[PDB]
């Protein structure tokens, strides 16, 4: 609408729609990181502030977001937004933008997403954290694919990528 | 229309149309079958009375709803009618149903559905019955993904979900 980037999520939940237990992730995937990396390079991560936080430093060759409530938040090599709009202030002449997670953030810009970069991992993990559900109507899967299964990534899991119609 | 439920298809069928063969299903999916589950939960489902009977059960958690000619026809935990109009009174303050089959009760509906919830199975099986055609002019294809092949779903197959414009 009123914004000219597109607002993509990337996000990796389970069978559930878990993807956190304890501010941390439940599960560990190399593989699915390095695709994650070379999704999200040279593009904005927005970050809520605890998932910044678990992860500890800035992510390099991107813009960090970091959205928080607190006005006197600061982090080195990191930028910080405290609403949607000033995200999409900062981000206005961007083309794409990756909502980074966690949950808070994940809702915070639910009505906004026009693309999503999931991963679906086969496995009913124990966890406190959910992906927010989401009406899929007008909306197309553009891309599917098997994620890489071996002794380093011990979970059967599929990228996914929809793209809004409207 | 006159009706006020949204009528929706629910089906799945192969290259040729084939849904049936030999009064049973031609193929087994559990996983397209946990997608069907998951989309009419909460919803009731019109079924032919041949259709209900090799289900031979309630299924649960939606009003089940055999159409059947046979007006001395009682089934424990369903409820019966014998006419569209008489499935539109029982309906009448729902949301949206689901008609789920077979070929005779696709037939009997074609003229009011709103909603198609197709699988699309990518393969030609041997059956005896078919998904009536349909002229697809005036409807938009809203939803499209690609069905879980693996050892226990051995076809490739999609969800597709059109509504119609008009
Ligand atoms: N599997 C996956 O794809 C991912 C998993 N995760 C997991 O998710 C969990 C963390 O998610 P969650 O607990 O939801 O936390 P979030 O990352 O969503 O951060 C929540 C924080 O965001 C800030 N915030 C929330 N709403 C607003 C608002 N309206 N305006 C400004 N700031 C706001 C607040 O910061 P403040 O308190 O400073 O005001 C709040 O404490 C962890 O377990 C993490 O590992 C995270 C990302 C991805
Ligand atoms: N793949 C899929 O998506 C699905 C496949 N199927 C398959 O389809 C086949 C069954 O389809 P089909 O043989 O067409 O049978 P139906 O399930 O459509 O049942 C036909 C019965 O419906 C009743 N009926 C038909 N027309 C009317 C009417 N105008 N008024 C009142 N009652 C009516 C009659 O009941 P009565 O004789 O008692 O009077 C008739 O015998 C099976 O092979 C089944 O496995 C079924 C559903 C889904
Ligand atoms: C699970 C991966 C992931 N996958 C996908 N498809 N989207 C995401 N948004 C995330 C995510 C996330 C958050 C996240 C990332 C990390 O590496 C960058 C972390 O360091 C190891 C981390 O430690 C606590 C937490
Ligand atoms: C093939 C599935 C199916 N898929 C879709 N997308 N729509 C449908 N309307 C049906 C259907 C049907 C009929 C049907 C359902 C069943 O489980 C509930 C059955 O039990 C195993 C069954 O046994 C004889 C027959």
């Amino acid at each position: 609408h009123h914004h000219h980037m597109r607002v993509s999520f990337m996000v990796a939940m389970d069978e559930n729609r878990v993807i956190g237990k304890d501010n941390n992730l439940p599960w560990r995937l190399p593989s699915e990181l390095q695709y994650v990396k070379k999704t999200t390079m040279g593009h904005p991560l927005i970050m809520g502030r605890k998932n910044y936080e678990a992860i500890g430093r800035p992510l390099p060759g991107r813009r960090n977001i970091i959205v928080t409530r607190n006005e006197g938040y600061h982090v080195e090599g990191c930028e910080v937004a405290h609403s949607v709009e000033e995200v999409f202030e900062l981000c206005k002449n961007e083309e794409e933008i990756f909502i980074f997670g966690g949950a808070q953030i994940y809702d915070l810009f639910l009505p906004y997403v026009d693309k999503l970069y999931i991963t679906k991992i086969h496995h009913a993990f124990e966890g406190d954290t959910f992906f927010p559900e989401m009406d899929m109507t007008n909306w197309k899967e553009v891309f599917v694919e098997k994620g890489l299964t071996d002794e380093k990534n011990p979970y059967t899991y599929y990228y996914h990528v929809y793209e809004k119609q409207q």
